[PDB]
């Protein structure tokens, strides 16, 4: 009972729930672990779980198989320079974003790269017609399910002992206000 997915070929897979980015598809940390542990996997061939956070806390605990993605122009690199396609036509690709709380980093990215594959397709044509975002984040995903982390910690964004990691890495951004 939602709208189709970003190429209009079919529905969203997932259950999902609410999220403040209101036009965003948002899962639960129960939802991304059947990801993990191939619940869907007679339909999904590939899915990718787009780390948006900085490295050093990537470094700190992160979800197995995640991709660590920070920059834009780092993931458009990874995603879009030679797209990763399911190797049947049955089957789909997903992709899953994620930040700290996924209040801010995790949707601009999931945004960011819906602009870059539309400017890159014939519409309505799409590389990843379906993304989602994981609610909560890492900081919620981390308590439910920590032998999905590697390591199991959590280091945040605001770590007291990173002020200078945080710093390095801001200073490698295209742009701030
Ligand atoms: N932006 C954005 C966006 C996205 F990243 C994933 C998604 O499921 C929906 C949206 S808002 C609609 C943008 S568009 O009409 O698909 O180009």
């Amino acid at each position: 009972h939602r709208e189709l997915i970003g190429d209009y070929s079919k529905a969203f897979l997932l259950q999902t729930v609410d999220g403040k980015h209101q036009d965003l598809k948002y899962i639960s940390p129960e939802t991304m672990v059947a990801l993990l542990t191939g619940k869907f996997s007679n339909i999904v061939d590939k899915f990718v779980i787009v780390d948006c956070r900085y490295p050093y806390e990537y470094e700190g605990g992160h979800i197995k198989t995640a991709v660590n993605l920070p920059l834009e122009r780092d993931a458009e690199s990874f995603l879009l320079k030679s797209p990763i396609a399911p190797c049947s036509l049955d089957k789909r690709v997903i992709l899953i974003f994620h930040s700290e709380f996924s209040s801010e980093r995790g949707p601009r990215m999931c945004r960011f790269i819906r602009e870059r594959d539309r400017a890159v397709n014939d519409y309505p044509s799409l590389y990843y017609p379906e993304m989602y975002i994981l609610k909560g984040g890492y900081k919620e995903f981390f308590p439910q399910h920590p032998n999905f982390c590697e390591p199991q910690d959590y280091r945040p964004m605001n770590h007291e002992a990173f002020k200078d990691e945080l710093k390095t890495f801001r200073l490698k951004t295209r742009s701030w206000a």
